[PDB]
């Protein structure tokens, strides 16, 4: 792969190999900065054909995973752990004791959540063997569910590209197109319907779109025909490569804003959309309620604290949208320029000595 | 009694001889394993005729512990202490605080629980002494009654057991007969009861049985013939030895799950369940929810965990079936065999070295 | 290279990439086997052809350094670090500033010592960075000289090749090879001289030769002949490869001890050694004074002790011909056993539970 | 402004200058006694024409908090920080983390609060890189209003400023002219109606004088001329600068306690006030509520602790009173001496050695 | 003063105004640039006629000790200490006492060492109150002589020059001209007398003119025509402003080396030597080894480190000549531009997150 060239053309710190022989693991840990704090990310789990298709993958996931601690207004930096392996029929506990003990090696530089792969009973294995893990707590398992606080992050980068596009924020009499019926999009619905917004929704399952239809009055649509749906605000919330040559001409709406994954196929889609005028507030900013959840509890679990940071994403969006009118950008490129500026600033800005400087992991007064 | 030549067959790790004149305190300490984590043994008081049979029942019962708090999951390794003396005429606080500081002169390498014998206000003046005591606190004095858990985990273990010998775990109109209508199978013939199975309860006692017929609805069996009754899962809840060869031929049932300790009299007894065909779930790993409830206290007592934690005898049978039908040996070996390579595993994959490594009695992080 | 296929067949922990752009740093920084300690390493700056040379160099070298610490009689560990580099024109502060953070980001799991390619100016601006890295010491900087250490080494490891060869371990009367006549050499004709053994020295520089036959009173022999030269022991301490198929029917030797490094071009040399009979030492043991003495520098720096410990190659070469003759397999196969049991053994012998372990970087009682 | 000269006349500790260029803070923090224990100061952030009004400004602030703190009763010093610049156009997350190291590089001796200029959502930026900063907890955050506080201590104050001027502390039949009908007259008023008190209430907005008559049974009065209603008490809870040559000869009231700042403009209308016979509490003891309320923060939160230090506020101003009549002086006199009394005293009598004292910032036994 | 322009112009991190009214204390502590570490530097007690000439002086010396501690290779930032006073009429125990607390107060963001002004009695006051304070131990007391180390690193200093402009570091054969017989430059030739070069010294006094002649044999020469001796090496070791428009067009020399502190008047006047070809080593690169020798001291205090810290001034004077041929600049445009390029390498190099890193007052191993 010439993995050294990888690495120094984008500047990623370390690249890190476990193996354990008599439990069968093999993990592939990728910190690519740490300057903000440690290195917060998913473990994954899945099967590839080869070596290298996982070494790309936690490369690619370390660098996002970078961008959307630092455009989110966390102190953590940015990591990603891949197992090599079966979830299905390769899972034990002795792999999940040793990785635990390899993450406590790196002492708190590197910090796990869970991702696609894993679940939360495989973070209490490793968190016998660490606390460098989040989403563990009796507290976060209580009154901890992650797709409420995503489904507000997207509520209120909605607000923000909403007045953006119009003027006000107030959606009070305005047509969302949703894509998914899924939790996140169902709380989105919910959120949208107390407000008081006309609701178009559609997902792959009919029992979803039945229940949406029951519950928050929205129109049962074909998934192949949502894309020409005249409407203002679009929200895909099920899968990503979604915007691309086959579906850009079928657009009535002007803004997109959800909570799904890689929503641009290629950066040259999203230079498109910003040919049309279609606003287009960023992936990574506003889907990243459910980090900014997991990243609390390491404070000690509180919901209204957590809450109170989820509602930034409206200034996270706004200040996106000033810098792409700023420098007349693209907001995909603005995104990405406005989480490298933090990481500058915030190395230019905590440059003075202290011998007792406090970061995510201290262990200060209880107050 | 050549004590090690009978500590070097098995390996036991320590015996140890403690001695307080003043207070009248003669106790026995053994440590078996402590390879998983500290050694968890309850401590029994009982007058014997000699010291020889302490000896042996504390080698025997430091045994019998480390295998169930190896196949139960837990980071516990086998312990147990014998006090030579009378629980009705020879107490006071000072043995206890001798004690108490006997445990402590072991740092938390032994961990002391109740038994036959003590009580908990026993272990309030060995709290005094020492940290290693568990079945301390309010936490545990309120919400941590032993008898639900220990018939939670009967509950999951038979219907391990049900889906091994029926194909689905739904109990759903099946014929449970049960002896004793204590406090643990009272309980799991509320849980039968609240599932929908049909009960045939029987004690000693005949105000017990008037209780659960009018409570759970079932029938009032003499104490004598309910090994010839006609059922599908029998599940002894009262003493130990009961299958023998006087016991053997009256059984019409196929599923033997009950929270009852010492179950086969001799292995030969296992030996010929296997050759009858009789699913024998064992008995060290069913009614393993009241060491799990007790040693859950040790991170600070917290009732989901627990039951979260006890939920998991379902998966616990489920090995033991699996090893037994993959080595075509009987179920009793087959647990022993689980425990075992359980053990021999966790040394072999938690080798790596770390200079702040966590155990059970590690200080943490609150979260 | 597939290198979790690798790193699968050997049990090797981890392999870890450093980078860092503003200082140009590419390390490979790889831990074999920490059951027995940290793992001890080189740090070793040469400039590959690619980076597949550099892993492949790193992960033969973490094996050997494993076996060579096993076989020491040290509580360490095996790894090795290849910086990727020209040690004439790519050296800096920033780099080693940069490599001793990622030291200390493994949390004293991984120690470091100088090797081919760095010196002890380097492991000072590490020093300011970590604490886990030796040879740096005032103490060590004064009284730590490694090359009468290593020849001391060689002293006792000819001492014990002599009495399995020839009965007795007087070497009064001796006929004994040299070959170099660097500094680890020419101690080694000190300790002989004053023992009163005859000497027959060689190098590739006229001046060194010219030295030791002024000095110790030996013959000034060409380099191409040394291997004809009729004596008892043959001291290879120049390099590596010697032994091939031009060089094994020259030898009138029946002893061969030297200081040299990869000393067996080929395993089947030493097959064919073991056939003729020629009784041969095997390297990593020998010459292993050295990190003995950089390895006692971790305690606080005590000639005494440390001499005292490399004293113990006697009885370590006493032991690979122990196991040689007890398996009747050659003495090269005989110390990579040696080093396996001795892992394996004390993996199984200090299992038992502790909460205040010592191990090699504990801070303890002054005394 | 020779800067020494006037450190020197009124023995200020410290005054320190933070500046950081790549967030473009420029910040005064002023320490005046810290005899008592840490400064606690608000932290003010207003744009200034120079920096020498922003200088006197602070000088002059952290005197009155140094009084302020020793009159109500805390362990607590003087000091201010002012802060140059605009609190609408120049804020961001920079400069408050460069102020939160710079807060941590006084070890504690400083401690922060909000004050004019900065919100709760300054103090936890600020929060991140210290520990000294009050206003932060969300136990505080929930329980923590500082206006129900503040209007507590004004009516504590006022019952003993009516049983100086009356003979006794009920307000059953007293007429109170109030001027403001913001958050903390509100207050005020709702707890003079619940003892049963006549109110005559007045403020600049139409609206909250409405809600005042609505609510409390109150009389609309102009704004202009609410000093010459016929009353008893006037509490004055609007601005500062009021008492001056023109509102002077319009009182018919005899008793002044209100929760304004600066109430008197020159002491000179304070010597009119004690020539006239009229009851002036002085202003930084009535209204010292709300300083104490963030100062109980300090110990973790609790309510009730909070409001029964917050009903000394009675005794304080009997003190004052006592105080004022043992020496023949005015109020505003007898105020700073009993502050400076209390200094002195808490110097001269806690001056024995000890190695573990406790102070504000102490972690002590959680109990 | 307009103190943020000043302060913003040039980045200064703090000004802090001390003040002790009953031992009278007036003091300005000065941090540039804690960035390397902290800051350390002078404190001077000297008389002015204002407070704005000790602001300026103390801002002047921060910078030039920033500039001297980045450049010399040292973890220390720049600072400066200035009381105002008079250093024989106003010194008691009281001041030092009260000023060794506010350094405490600090938390060891400053460390302060003696300056002209204090002796090395006042620096054991202080010690009592804090430890950021370096030559005060028994150990500095008697092996730690400034003099000598900054007689030896302007030895390596005037080698590296020589090598510059003649091609070998070889003084044999040279023509050393030396103002001032001071303690410096005494020891400076002693050093050039045992290497075997020909010194011309002056001085103002006669006493050690003498001297110097009776044991280096060297020529009695004026102190006013030092200038117009036809040499080599001119080596300024008496004053500051020396090289202006009136002492130009004397020199017969091609290189000044000397310990003299602000040597050039104004940096035209080193343009003008750039221009005339005489190679111009910068001043505080030359004498910086008394600092070396001073904050050596924070590791324990260690003669052989110190003086292999020392013989760097060689590699250093070498970097300053090698980026002076790269930019084509004069030499004090060079040294400034090198200790700025060490400063932000050193900002960008150790970005990565460590939770328990070292720095110079940190305590670790002993070893």
């Amino acid at each position: 792969m010439e993995l050294f060239q990888y690495m120094e053309k984008y500047d990623y710190e370390q690249v890190l190999f476990c193996q354990d022989k008599e439990s069968g693991l093999k993990a592939i840990i990728v910190i690519h900065d740490t300057t903000l704090g440690p290195a917060l990310g998913g473990t994954r789990m899945w099967m590839y054909n080869s070596e290298e298709e996982a070494l790309e993958d936690a490369l690619r996931l370390a660098r996002g995973m970078t961008y959307k601690n630092a455009a989110a207004g966390l102190n953590l930096g940015g990591g990603k752990t891949v197992i090599i392996g079966d979830p299905r029929k390769d899972k034990n506990e002795a792999m999940f004791r040793a990785f635990g003990r390899f993450i406590q090696g790196l002492n708190g530089r590197y910090i796990t959540a869970e991702d696609v792969g894993t679940t939360v009973a495989d973070m209490d294995i490793i968190y016998q063997e660490t606390d460098y893990v989040t989403g563990i707590s009796p507290e976060f398992g209580s009154s901890g569910n992650p797709s409420p606080a995503t489904a507000y992050g997207v509520y209120r980068g909605m607000k923000a590209a909403a007045k953006e596009a119009f003027g006000s924020d107030s959606l009070e009499g305005k047509v969302v197109a949703v894509q998914g019926v899924g939790n996140v999009a169902y709380h989105l619905c919910r959120h949208l319907h107390e407000e008081g917004a006309k609701l178009i929704v559609t997902d792959i399952n009919k029992e979803a779109v039945a229940r949406a239809v029951e519950e928050f009055g929205a129109k049962a649509v074909d998934p192949n025909d949502i894309y020409g749906v005249e409407c203002d605000i679009f929200a895909p919330c099920a899968l990503g490569g979604i915007i691309n040559d086959q579906t850009i001409p079928q657009l009535k709406a002007k803004v997109i804003a959800g909570s799904a994954n890689n929503q641009l196929k290629e950066p040259r889609h999203g230079d498109m959309i910003h040919e049309m005028g279609i606003v287009y507030a960023p992936d990574y900013v506003i889907n990243a309620g459910g980090v900014i959840n997991v990243a609390d509890e390491l404070y000690g679990y509180n919901r209204e604290r957590a809450m109170k940071k989820i509602e930034q994403i409206y200034d996270n969006i706004e200040k996106v949208f000033a810098i792409a009118k700023r420098d007349n950008i693209p907001t995909y490129v603005a995104a990405d320029r406005m989480a490298e500026e933090r990481i500058e600033t915030m190395r230019k800005a905590r440059s003075q000595f202290l011998q007792n400087g406090h970061h995510i992991l201290s262990r200060r007064r209880a107050r």
